[PDB]
């Protein structure tokens, strides 16, 4: 199984819009072959750092995912809600 | 009311994963009938060997604090800290 960190910082005021954000994605994946689950989290000593954190089957899952159409409306809000954007795969052990 | 998301991230040195994974284990067994302990999980770096991740769900912070603020726990993050170079400790809050 892959787990996926996605590390962000979200700036004063960039709540609302950042969690929509992470609504369309999260569409998408629930939906998604070898999708296991999906959260979005907000730390509790730095409010401006947020987690997406997503389980799958194997990465090769995930990839496929990825690598299907329509992220362009998916991508451009993230980077526009975002100021730090950080991606770091890990395998289940 | 929202569940507690906690990431670990640690590096672990050459020849220190056998020891790192019993660490692991070790503790498991002090959360197992830890009021609101919910899950953990042990991953590794698929970029860097050297990077692991334990991540545990609780109920809520309060039910994390409580199991923390408790006296005989940090006889415990020690065999990670006694298994590990240099060690991170990030609590979220789950909001979706």
């Amino acid at each position: 199984h892959l787990r996926i960190l996605f590390l962000v910082r979200v700036e004063d005021g960039g709540e609302e819009d950042f969690r929509t954000a992470y609504e369309q994605i999260r569409w998408t994946v629930a939906a998604a072959d070898g999708h296991i689950a999906d959260q979005l989290c907000q730390s509790t000593v730095d409010p401006h750092e947020w987690l997406i954190t997503s389980e799958w089957e194997s990465a090769g899952h995930y990839t496929a995912w990825a690598r299907h159409e329509g992220h362009r409306d998916l991508a451009a809000p993230i980077v526009a809600t975002t100021s730090s954007r950080i991606h770091k795969p890990f395998a289940v052990r």
